[PDB]
């Protein structure tokens, strides 16, 4: 059974498209990003990459092996605080205005990164009871995909596996792994999944996928994984990607996202105007 | 010759018009922050009238037998003054509000705010006492959750309160919006300085009724309402969860999803094969594959399953 699709911006978000995330667990988006916006971003994510390469840190870079012979680097992490239009990209209103509506009103960004590899498998972040806490799909990761994935190359997904329970998830994924449908994407398309949806990848041409993960404020507060003044501190990043955002003329004729969280969910005051855009998970957690 | 003459005389609160606009991603929004949501024209006056006529005929049954069997009542039966105030098990009870149950605008409403795995729990109606009701305390509807605002802050779990009679200001529901949200501490600290007081409108907003109009609110959302006399407010409340909340959290036993998939099923059929609602698009029930149940026992009899049987 196919993975549903959302042409964003000629129909918008319906009520069929978010059934269908909740459903099965993933949700294709076409044309996110207008052609400027993704030559944009693919020009953030090629000078970042390079970067890389040519400084050979590991300074928030996961490489395969330490920078040996076939070394490369595979995922540049905080990567909103590093390129001026990824950060901008944080801000896009047609991804949040999606967010709130699958996330809810209070969501905030968590993970950042750009992900550019050269195991079938749920995400992290995971709570007891995890399916009935978010089967429903409120820890969403956004793919944001500067490449084509061709179904030769692209991420597979196991549909309503996000409502499985951890035993046919783990008996299931170990047959899969020791031996499904496709998100086939465009550059400007956008992948959403649930973290708990089962997906993995099978000898091609690198690719690129920027990934926001985004959590209900109300559900990091009681259950993480993050400490509670993180809330707050993502807030203010949330507000300063669609600030800034806002004040760049070619995005002029956008409505910005109007962020309007429960009152008591409200932490952006508490600290003092951030510095940065990037909050080591590690330097924050519970 | 006959002279053929003629005779003499004669010639040769966010508000949701669900039926003009549908449901809208700012409705959503504003039940999901808030804690509530007033839906206006639910019903149409043919089914609100059949509905109001059920509610009658369950009340005058109370009455009538003094059973104390799924109904709550003000004291025992017997005593003077003594009153009902609550019928359980209204959709088993009574054929017009079972097919409500299956109302195809009710259940993709709550398809959007629940979610895709819904299945009906608590269900009743409740009225009050026209010679003088006394004051509802502030409070939250057990949801039986640890960490219950990490669960279902967001308004997955929802009280349907469909309204027979007006609830006009002076005698309606009150609640404070995005309460939803608020921790224990704060809920209790607040809840109790309320009810120790004088009754107190301030912060709080009134849920302002039509018969046949609808009022959604989280279970999280602090309620209540002032002491009032001479309406006799019935209200048909009909309780939703996701059933993978059930399946994990409880508060039923793992039995008790597939039996009310049934009841949701058996409830959507006979409103589909009644002639007064033929024009209308019935509601598809589709949850995830791993938690259809609506097979797992053999066909229902009855449309009441006593919660203290199917308890965790
Ligand atoms: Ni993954
Ligand atoms: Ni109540």
């Amino acid at each position: 059974n196919r993975i549903a699709e959302c042409d964003i911006r000629r129909t918008g978000l319906l009520p069929e498209h978010v059934t269908a995330f909740r459903r099965q667990g993933v949700l294709v988006v076409r044309g996110l990003l207008t052609p400027q916006e993704l030559a944009d971003v693919q020009e953030a994510g090629r000078a970042l990459i390079d970067r890389a390469w040519s400084t050979r840190s590991m300074e928030d870079t996961v490489w395969t092996l330490e920078p040996q012979p076939g070394a490369a680097p595979v995922r540049i992490e905080y990567v909103v605080d590093k390129a001026r239009p990824i950060a901008m990209l944080a801000g896009h209103p047609l991804l949040l205005r999606i967010m709130e509506q699958l996330v809810g009103p209070n969501l905030i960004p968590t993970w950042d990164s750009m992900v550019f590899k050269t195991a079938w498998h749920r995400d992290a972040g995971l709570y007891d009871n995890a399916v009935g806490v978010t089967g429903a799909g409120r820890v969403i990761d956004a793919g944001i995909y500067l490449d084509p994935a061709p179904e030769d190359n692209c991420v597979w997904c196991i549909p309503e596996s996000n409502y499985w329970g951890d035993d046919r998830l783990t008996a299931t994924a170990d047959q899969l792994n020791a031996s499904a449908v496709p998100a086939v994407m465009q550059p400007g398309d956008l992948l959403l999944h649930n973290i708990l949806t089962l997906h993995g990848a099978p000898v091609g041409k690198q690719r690129r996928v920027i990934y926001f993960e985004y959590r209900p404020a109300e559900v990091e507060w009681q259950l993480g994984p993050h400490s509670a003044e993180y809330i707050g501190l993502k807030q203010q990043v949330l507000r300063s990607c669609i600030q800034m955002r806002a004040n760049e003329p070619q995005f002029g004729d956008e409505e910005p996202f109007d962020y309007q969280p429960a009152e008591s969910l409200r932490h952006w005051v508490d600290r003092p105007e951030i510095d940065t855009l990037r909050f080591a998970h590690e330097e924050y957690w519970r």
